[PDB]
């Protein structure tokens, strides 16, 4: 089965508490909603189930729409927002990659 | 800002597929009336009890609820039914077509 590639991050609560000091402008309550936990190392997070890795977060992004287009092949991801969600992104990417340059 | 179905009285699927008893064409019957279609009698006419948006013509691999969403994607019934992100979908998904298929 899809294992959860971290097994202690798996609860919400063990995840906002590596956000102790978050210096960051985005969202710490987002994040951890996503599956991320805070390395300790600048903004890099991670997500407890599929192990993807983020850095350098732009002040607007957001954490659910990140995971999606990074690392949508995550059990968490599809579970809690389906495959809806996780496609809709990445039409919308195609789409704006499409228009902006005709 | 009301958004009450156009034809109450076809608002159960029940009342719905009684209208297709002689249905002779490509589009699967149960298909149509789970989207909220009901027939006319004349052709291949549908339509929805909820909208009022009406169909015909309909090719042999084309999809009741992705018919529904492309044309009148403003539907109650199509938005609880599917939902948000399976609307956008069927739109996106036109858009990124029509635009590849350029260069
Ligand atoms: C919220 C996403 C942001 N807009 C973005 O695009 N970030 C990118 C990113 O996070 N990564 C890509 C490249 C950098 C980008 C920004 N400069 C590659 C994957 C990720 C990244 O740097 N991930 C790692 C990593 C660091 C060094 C070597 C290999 C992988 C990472 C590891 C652990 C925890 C977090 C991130
Ligand atoms: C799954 C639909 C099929 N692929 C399609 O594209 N159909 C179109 C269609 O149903 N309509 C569009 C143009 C004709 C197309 C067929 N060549 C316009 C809206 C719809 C249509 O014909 N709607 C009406 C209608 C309005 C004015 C005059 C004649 C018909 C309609 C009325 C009653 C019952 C059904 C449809
Ligand atoms: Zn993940
Ligand atoms: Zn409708």
């Amino acid at each position: 089965t899809n294992l959860p590639r971290n097994p202690s991050m798996a609860d919400y609560e063990a995840r906002i508490f590596t956000f102790g000091t978050w210096i960051y402008s985005v969202n710490k309550e987002q994040l951890a909603r996503a599956g991320f936990y805070a390395l300790g190392e600048g903004d890099k997070v991670k997500c407890f189930h599929c192990g993807g890795g983020l850095t350098d977060w732009k002040p607007s992004e957001d954490p659910w729409e990140q995971h999606a287009k990074w690392y949508p092949g995550c059990k968490y991801l599809l579970e809690q927002k389906g495959q809806e969600y996780i496609n809709n992104i990445h039409l919308t990417h195609s789409l704006e990659e499409c228009l902006v340059r005709t």
